[PDB]
């Protein structure tokens, strides 16, 4: 089948380009000086943009599908939706959560997502999130490249035995250690929390993602702990900072010292737009904080910095479908990154950026990859976003995995007329 | 051709509704017990919801399609915006307003939008953007009624002539009066501003929509002038504040005693998610402020508010494809209006409370009315905003004017299956 991607305009570059593909990989990109007629073999981009494939950084595939389940949240806050899930997970099954693990994956995968880190709540003696998690791993391995964190939801040191229980998450496979210090009991938990974390991921060879002061509290400071170990460690790579909420809330000056350090640690961060606009600012009255980190001032300083949906249809947010230029479209509003460039530039924010985030090797339109590919209907970053369009085509290993015939829309006015949008 | 509407899903109803029509307009309503079967002038609403036509209630119609000329708006910010404006402003001729106007038009058309209320610059001798308007209300009559509304955009006291342009406009023909107190000199011209455009509304028999406090100021309380005229002179049903975004920054001592007032006064208000988010907050660094006005607040009084548009790919917004469940979604994030009730209940902000904003007399699907009513397939309010649906038609006098064939998306697993994103 296909030996060729025609018709591809690309990110940052002129024109349009040809992508040829030899034995699942890209063997060579060509410029094209006009439009390439469609054979047999040849998947026609339409002067569509192609794209690496979209990537979610962070999603609770546990947790997902549950809305409102046994009970709703409500106060729309992080901590009550700690209690809701608390109360799901006292109810999950190994094929309960199997099964709603694969619904949100099969959106994910329609939605041209093909890397996915999951977090899962290993605060749960019989881990049985876990366990289902890493079946589901192998099974859905042909379409996504699934990534497990460990997630000690309700604390290393302030749950029983819940250093012994992110430990013996790893040794069942874990390939992420997590943590989530502004759930500890106090400050000092939260600081030795992460010196056992970035022990347990230097013991087994793991990355780090920690739940990261997703807390509006101007005090939490637990970034520049992962920031300084991961730099002591030389593995700023290997780490990241999720969420981040709390860094919203810091003085400039703060964060201006602070800034040096996330630099030269070299970590990554994720901001989750459509869960963070939610759950932060519901201890203001008005005016009421945005609560999302400081996207736009770590993009300003070359800090890597990517956007996660979070969750979907759970415990924490009712909404979703799974789709990264809704969450880039969100993300893009609150951080006020609305200045042409920065909007055609987001893509980024759901491509090459969350890539760098899950240390991914084999990621990028580039001759000697694997043939891991994407094509939007639209002319470029600013387009697909404003359009919100659907992935046309979703190419892994040099084959479609996914399709969308795109919606038609006609008025009837003194004639008939399709409907496009465009601009 | 078109008798009736069956297998129609209604807001805050039980069950399945057959809706009977006749010359133009809905003879009857009558429940179904089941799945009534297709015939030949019937249309199935498949079990999707019906509802009658989504509203704009605040849009730009002189100002859409101009991002970026003849420059960039650049800080984000109202003031700005507003010079961009002038600029464009400018360089108007008839033609270029008719055709940009009819561009996005069509996009609302194609969206189920059968009623607009587009706001029109009149600080301009020549009121050339008004002139256009009024012929392009004439001309999308058969698809939507259009309210033209008189703007003095830059002052009715601080622009040479400012009063008798706004009169002049009524002259010709604009539905409402606008004003934009906060953007006067002194606060002594925004409230003498108000007075006028009040005795204007009367003189001519007009309606009457505000700019009013769109501004980040806690001082800026104008809001307070335009419910107490309109109380006094007991209009409150033909009077609107848009935007009020200063009352997001209010204290709650003087936001409690106002909001007698707002109740007693029977005023609309229209908050503007998307540009809102965007142009409020711009003067903060961190946290930054929201800076919608207080829906949930207002919801919670039973104080008629809904949503708007405001700019599509104009100065002040540069995305948009005017597609009010996308400006919905966008409010209740912000907003936090996040509860499994709240998004439900969502349609009415831009259904029948942006009606009642634009006092329309011939609105809503019941009998007697003009056929006129939207089909969206999806299972109700939270559905619809949740998969961000098209409109599958639009029925207007009982005749389709708008289709939207839905996407269809395959993945392509052991075997292909469709995904629709259902839940
Ligand atoms: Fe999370
Ligand atoms: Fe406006």
């Amino acid at each position: 089948a296909l030996q060729t991607i025609i018709n591809a305009r690309l990110p940052g570059e002129e024109g349009l380009w040809q992508i040829h593909l030899q034995d699942g990989k890209i063997s060579a990109i060509d410029a094209q000086s006009g439009v390439m007629p469609i054979t047999e073999n040849s998947l026609d981009a339409e002067q569509g943009l192609v794209i690496p494939p979209f990537v979610e950084p962070h999603i609770h595939l546990d947790t997902t599908q549950t809305a409102g389940q046994p009970n709703w949240n409500q106060s729309g806050t992080l901590f009550e939706g700690i209690e809701r899930w608390a109360e799901r997970k006292a109810l999950l099954t190994h094929d309960d959560v199997k099964q709603r693990a694969w619904q949100t994956l099969k959106w994910q995968i329609a939605n041209g997502i093909q890397h996915v880190r999951t977090h899962v709540d290993v605060s749960d003696a019989t881990l049985t999130a876990l366990k289902a998690m890493l079946e589901v791993k192998q099974e859905v391995a042909p379409w996504i490249d699934l990534q497990i964190a460990a997630f000690p939801q309700e604390g290393i040191l302030s749950y029983p035995n819940g250093e012994a229980l992110l430990e013996e998450a790893l040794r069942l496979g874990a390939d992420v250690v997590g943590a989530i210090p502004h759930f500890e009991f106090t400050r000092e938990y939260g600081v030795e929390s992460l010196h056992k974390t970035f022990a347990l991921a230097q013991k087994y060879d793991r990355l780090i993602d920690v739940h990261c002061d997703e807390i509006d509290d101007e005090q939490s400071r637990f970034v520049e702990t992962v920031a300084a170990l991961a730099h002591h460690e030389g593995m700023g790579a290997r780490v990241t900072a999720s969420h981040t909420t709390a860094m919203h809330s810091y003085n400039g000056a703060y964060t201006s010292r602070l800034f040096r350090l996330l630099k030269m640690s070299g970590i990554n961060f994720v901001a989750n737009p459509l869960v963070n606009i939610h759950l932060q600012g519901r201890f203001d009255t008005y005016p009421k904080r945005r609560g999302i980190t400081r996207v736009k001032e770590m993009l300003e300083s070359g800090i890597n910095v990517c956007f996660g949906h979070d969750d979907v249809c759970g415990p924490w947010y009712p909404l979703g479908t799974a789709n990264m230029l809704q969450v880039l479209h969100m993300g893009l509003h609150v951080c006020q990154l609305m200045g042409y460039g920065q909007i055609n530039d987001g893509l980024n924010l759901i491509t090459h950026h969350s890539a760098r985030t899950l240390n991914l090797q084999d990621y990028g339109i580039a001759a000697g990859n694997s043939a891991n590919l994407i094509i939007l209907p639209a002319e470029n970053g600013f387009d697909a976003l404003r359009r919100q369009v659907p992935v046309r085509y979703s190419v892994r290993g040099g084959k479609v995995i996914a399709s969308t015939q795109p919606a038609q829309t006609t008025v009837y006015l003194e004639q008939p007329e399709a409907i496009d949008y465009k601009r």
